[PDB]
């Protein structure tokens, strides 16, 4: 019988309105089974119901109508489409229009070996015991994967769940807990509280030993961190976090948060950092716990923004959901964006605002290729979804909003939110729904169109004659008619005031009041566009950072080093002009502009590392010491200052350690060992353990000592800055072992594996086998993380990025052309290649340049 439907899209007549949810996992041998029961009814005349499900045994499935007295069953045949990933329930006679009708499906699964649908996790306690508990992760596509439901996120429904799990066990689910009752053969069955109107990939389940804790917000929300008994007491800053940013996005939407609780979840293994399942939040253990004696200044940042994005997903995600995965940009951007937005005002000792602008640079490098896709795009098989979780939705779609936010003013867009969230709660949105939304508070939908159907972003081109002040853009390329309106801004000489201009047409001109000594377009950064400078421009911007280089704010620095370098790429600067402009970073202080350099410089070695290039290779390293050496020389060995000057502590400590400067390296050499002579038990400052641990971890001894003292760390820092520096060593069967171990996930976790395959990539002498490795085990890598996932496409980055000759891109294309369905039409690998292919003419244009310009210098 032929499968009755040829559709990835589910038919749009039969619609979900509630779904009753039992599920019995049974830990001891990894089976599931559930029964689902789905309230639907039908807009047009059908006998057929088509619905998602994926590796799930149906056993039987009937379709009730009424209750009670009236109650009427009828068996369902059942068929099956796995390459559509549905299943068609065929009925004896058509459901009746506007009726309601409950489809009942009973089915087995066994729980996923992968991070998603409902798959297992483990620990092993500090007393040695293996802990088996299950977890869920559904979003995007992995919902079918638990339950058969109508798995797209615009068949909002509500959600009733029960557990049946052994007393051993807790659960928890969405809502909350309200009734657990003794069933057959020594279990017992919870109930938790029916869901509000949601998407089905929000739903969640975990059964487990956690421990937990709690704290109740102003509004009488009960929030609570889970997390293994031996990590809950690091618990405590993510659980004074979610409060305060709980409170602070109910007050800033005003839209109270709808639902009784709100859980965050540490969960042992963990593919992404975090999910914003409504409820029930979970993270990977490292975006979550917090050590004060362990944990780095950075990690702090990163929970404080990880829980910032979960908790901002509640509104911008949960509350409002895109309707098609098209417009996955309305719910990361936005999240994304949010995060800056509230930790700004919960945490203003991060000065997290300072750091905003990094993301906007990270989206350019991918942005500026021809392989870069509009923030909203067409996508419909679960690979090409996945593919949307990536830095255009997140760090692009942040980056406009940001710049929209600027032009319409902060009061203006907090409005527009507002009104967007009200009008639209418990339903989905496309675009035009934000534009209208924004709009109903001058010109939005003609410039954010601009912003999102079109890839990439524009070079803006300022000419000054004195007050005649000429503007252009074009797009920007690495390698059309391109127009975006673009919301310019500027400060001059003779006034720090941001000035704006809206940029509508391919050129315009405005006249300044008086002369100036220079103009500094995008002020801070908030703009996604980068500037050149015609005629003397440049040449008086450089002359401003060597003589008064605090005439601009720190940021602008740091665009000013970005665009100077970007402007290398396409022609439009000489190397040796860009090169000269970052001879001012000696007397540099501040982390943004000292980042950015090395986000610019760092990359050119990288590239010199994996060709026959020592001697220019050793000179652009020492040069680059050498322009830092100041800096790093007024550095202490401890952990004081500013989450900022913590961090730039650690980055220049380690970064002296790597290229082997000598009054660093023997300093760390004296702490390693003093601490392993203290048998790792001393206190080391945190923000010089990575490059103490770096140094140590050159001799076959340190390596072994180090390594010795990862199996008892309860520190997610700690095990991370133990992982950095076992992957910098040169012996190549170490390297061999880390990745034959990360990839098994018993010494080291699997969650760990694309972090260490890039780390080996990047090692200078071990960066074959990681490409090597990521080529031989590909199969069994993408059935782990998935095809289009964010995971595989930091490992095809991180192995292959960083080559830069024919015979390496050949490498390239000719293996993933190879794979066919399994890998050919990856997003990722149209980007390395584009990529490679960038560093290959980069390099064959600049290197002879760079070796004569280091000889001068
Ligand atoms: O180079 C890298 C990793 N890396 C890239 O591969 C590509 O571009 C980058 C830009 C900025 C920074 Br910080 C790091 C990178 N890390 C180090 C290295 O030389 O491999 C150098 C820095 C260290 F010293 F802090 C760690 C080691
Ligand atoms: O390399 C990374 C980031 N990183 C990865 O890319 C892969 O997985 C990791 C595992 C452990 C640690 Br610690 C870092 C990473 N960061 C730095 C760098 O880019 O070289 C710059 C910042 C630094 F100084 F804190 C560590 C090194
Ligand atoms: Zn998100």
């Amino acid at each position: 019988t032929p499968f009755p439907w040829n559709k990835i899209r589910l038919p749009e007549y039969v619609i979900p309105v509630h779904y009753d949810l039992l599920i019995h996992a049974q830990l001891t041998t990894l089976t599931f089974w559930g029964t689902t029961k789905v309230e639907i009814t039908a807009s047009q005349p059908t006998s057929t119901i088509i619905l998602h499900s994926h590796h799930l045994q149906i056993s039987r499935a009937t379709l009730r109508k009424g209750a009670g007295e009236r109650l009427s069953e009828e068996p369902l045949q059942v068929l099956e489409h796995p390459r559509q990933e549905q299943i068609a329930l065929l009925a004896p006679e058509p459901l009746l229009v506007g009726l309601p009708y409950t489809v009942v499906i009973h089915y087995a699964g066994q729980l996923s070996e992968t991070f998603h649908g409902f798959y297992k996790s483990t620990y092993r306690t500090k007393e040695g015991e293996l802990r088996i508990l299950a977890s869920t992760q559904f979003e995007p596509t992995a919902a079918r994967m638990a339950f058969p439901c109508f798995d797209e996120p615009a068949f909002k429904a509500s959600f009733s769940i029960k557990i049946r799990r052994e007393p051993r066990h807790l659960a928890i689910s969405n809502m909350p807990l309200v009734k657990s009752v003794t069933v057959a053969e020594g279990l017992i069955e919870d109930h938790f509280d029916v869901t509000v109107k949601m998407s089905t990939y929000l739903v969640a389940f975990i059964i487990s030993d956690f421990e937990s804790v709690s704290k109740i917000t102003k509004s009488g929300v009960k929030v609570s961190v889970y997390a293994v008994p031996d990590k809950i007491n690091q618990a405590d800053y993510a659980l004074d976090a979610a409060v305060t940013l709980l409170e602070f996005y109910e007050d800033y939407f005003s839209i109270p948060y709808p639902l009784p609780k709100q859980d965050l979840a540490a969960i042992p293994d963990f593919q992404s950092g975090a999910m914003e399942n409504w409820g029930l939040t979970t993270y990977r253990e490292s975006a979550l716990l917090f050590d004060a004696e362990k944990s780095s200044a950075s990690s702090k940042l990163g929970i404080t923004m990880t829980v910032a994005h979960e908790l901002a997903h509640q509104w911008f995600g949960n509350l409002v959901t895109m309707e098609w995965w098209n417009d996955l940009w309305l719910n990361e951007g936005f999240a994304k964006f949010m995060e800056f937005v509230s930790v700004s005002v919960t945490h203003p000792e991060l000065k997290v605002g300072d750091y905003f602008f990094g993301k906007c640079f990270d989206a350019m490098e991918v942005d500026a290729l021809q392989s870069s896709h509009p923030v909203s795009t067409p996508v419909e098989n679960p690979a090409q979804i996945r593919e949307m979780f990536d830095d255009v939705s997140y760090d692009k779609g942040a980056c406009i909003l940001n710049m929209l936010r600027e032009y319409l003013s902060a009061d203006a867009f907090k409005s527009g939110i507002v009104q967007y969230l009200q009008k639209h709660s418990y339903k989905n949105t496309k675009n035009e729904d934000l534009w209208d939304s924004m709009a109903s508070i001058v010109d939005v939908k003609t410039m954010m169109n601009t912003w999102t159907l079109q890839r990439g972003f524009p070079l803006i081109t300022i000419t000054v004659r004195g007050r005649n002040v000429h503007m252009k853009q074009e797009h920007y390329m690495k390698g059309t008619g391109y127009l975006w309106h673009v919301p310019l801004t500027f400060i001059t000489s003779k006034s720090d005031m941001v000035h704006r201009f809206l940029l509508k047409t391919k050129t315009d001109v405005l006249i300044l009041p008086e002369e100036v000594e220079w103009i500094k377009f995008n002020v801070g950064m908030n703009g996604y566009y980068i500037v050149h400078y015609e005629d003397d421009g440049w040449d008086s911007l450089t002359g401003l950072l060597k003589g008064t280089h605090t005439a601009v704010s720190s940021n602008d620095r740091a665009s000013l080093i970005n665009n100077a370098f970007q402007l290398v790429s396409i022609g439009k600067l000489s190397i040796e002009k860009a090169l000269d402009l970052s001879l001012y970073l000696k007397h540099e202080t501040e982390i943004m502009p000292v980042f950015q350099g090395l986000n610019e410089l760092i990359p050119m070695y990288k590239l010199m590392e994996k060709r026959d290039m020592n001697e220019v290779e050793t000179q652009f390293k020492a040069f680059l010491i050498r322009l830092l050496r100041d800096l790093i020389d007024k550095q202490t060995w401890t952990d004081e200052g500013s989450v900022s000057e913590r961090m730039l502590r650690s980055q220049l400590l380690l970064l002296a350690c790597v290229h082997n400067y000598q009054p660093c390296v023997q300093r760390a050499e004296g702490y390693f060992r003093k601490w392993k002579e203290s048998n790792g038990q001393l206190s080391l400052p945190v923000d010089v353990t990575l490059a103490v641990f770096a140094v140590g971890a050159q001799s076959t001894e340190g390596w072994d000592f180090l390594y010795s003292k990862y199996q008892f760390s309860l520190s997610s820092t700690e095990k991370s800055q133990i992982e950095f520096a076992l992957c910098r060593t040169q012996n190549k069967e170490k390297l061999q072992w880390l990745l034959d171990e990360s990839f098994k996930g018993d010494k080291i976790k699997t969650q760990e594996f694309p972090q260490i395959l890039t780390l080996i990539g990047r090692n200078p002498v071990g960066y074959p086998l990681a490409w090597q490795f990521l080529r031989k085990n590909w199969n069994k890598l993408v059935q782990k993380f998935e095809l289009g996932s964010s995971s595989i496409a930091h490992m095809v980055m991180g192995t292959t990025n960083q080559f830069s000759t024919r015979t390496r891109l050949e490498e390239v294309k000719g293996f993933f052309s190879s794979l066919k369905e399994n890998g050919s039409q990856l997003r990722c690998v149209q980007q390395t290649i584009e990529t490679i292919e960038e560093n290959i003419g980069w390099m064959d244009k600049n290197f002879d340049k760079i070796r004569v310009w280091l000889q001068s210098e």
